[PDB]
């Protein structure tokens, strides 16, 4: 009957806009626990695949590749922001998984039950390793999760391997409203940006800029940006894909411009889609980065 140890540091902050104050937190979670309430969807993709069951989540949420891991009678704990606490409490969980978007319900659901917060620390891959291998131990799944990241690491090296064989330069954007936003490599530990770098950082893309972030002013890029730096492959997020976003069009239509088509990475067959749940909503878990490595492994095909 025991308990594992976890402690971090927490971003006290409860905005995810606010500069973050950072503040070390112990939680005591039960180990082989029996009902489990995950609010992070890359907690939720890591749970499942070490053979766990989820209790109670944002339903509303759930990507569907995600959906085979709710319990027949999960619960509906609140959305990806918010937590029904009266549900949650009267549903009497013994964990609760915390995470990103619904990093600052902390302290609330603490409260009813001993939660963790396992919001991205530093390096995507850092957290990958970590977050699995915690959550194996509260699982009693330390084998599988050993096994999963062997997996993830062998897919993570085969993806690399595809990128720099397809050489080349490459640029990361993100469409959402009709408009571009430039992804760029993460610089520093700032875990609000780990996200944006992923393509490069992760997976290994030479981006089209030795700075991007300078170059982009933090502003949304015109379609003559890409024209002008020409990137020789394109890596699209479509946002408003991932979020809901009414009245939006696609992000192939979108960039179906005279402006971009006239780029290279457009006339040579090097605009790449990456799933938007999988590198937007989710962005972490095991599921996820296997979606991720396939979605890589698509420059092999070009």
């Amino acid at each position: 009957p025991a308990t594992a140890s976890y402690t971090w540091d927490r971003n006290t902050a409860t905005e995810e806009g606010a500069d973050p104050v950072y503040e070390e937190t112990t939680v005591e979670v039960p180990v082989d626990p029996q009902r489990i309430v995950v609010f992070d969807m890359a907690a939720l993709d890591t749970i499942g695949a070490l053979g766990g069951e989820i209790a109670g989540a944002p339903l509303d949420s759930v990507p569907d590749y995600l959906e085979e891991y709710l319990a027949d009678d999960a619960f509906n704990a609140g959305t990806l922001f918010e937590a029904d606490l009266i549900a949650i409490e009267a549903q009497q969980p013994d964990l609760i998984v915390v995470g990103g978007r619904s990093s600052g319900l902390w302290a609330d659901l603490n409260e009813i039950a001993p939660t963790i917060d396992l919001s991205l620390r530093g390096s995507y891959l850092d957290t990958l390793e970590q977050n699995t291998t915690f959550l194996g131990k509260v699982l009693g799944a330390e084998a599988e999760a050993e096994s999963v990241l062997a997996e993830l690491e062998a897919g993570i090296a085969e993806a690399k391997a595809a990128v720099t064989e397809a050489s080349g330069t490459g640029l990361g954007i993100m469409v959402s409203g009709g408009q571009l936003s430039a992804l760029s490599p993460n610089t520093g530990n700032d875990p609000r940006g780990a996200r944006g770098g992923l393509i490069y950082d992760v997976f290994g893309v030479q981006p089209v800029l030795e700075d991007i972030k300078a170059a982009t002013h933090g502003e949304p890029i015109s379609f003559e940006f890409l024209l002008e730096h020409d990137p020789q492959w394109l890596w699209v997020v479509d946002r408003d894909a991932a979020t809901g976003a009414e009245g939006a069009q696609a992000a192939k239509v979108v960039l179906d411009n005279e402006i971009v088509n006239r780029t290279t990475a457009a006339t040579e067959d090097h605009v790449l889609y990456l799933n938007p749940t999988a590198w937007y909503i989710v962005f972490g878990g095991v599921e996820t980065t296997r979606i991720m490595i396939d979605d890589v492994l698509q420059v092999a095909a070009r």
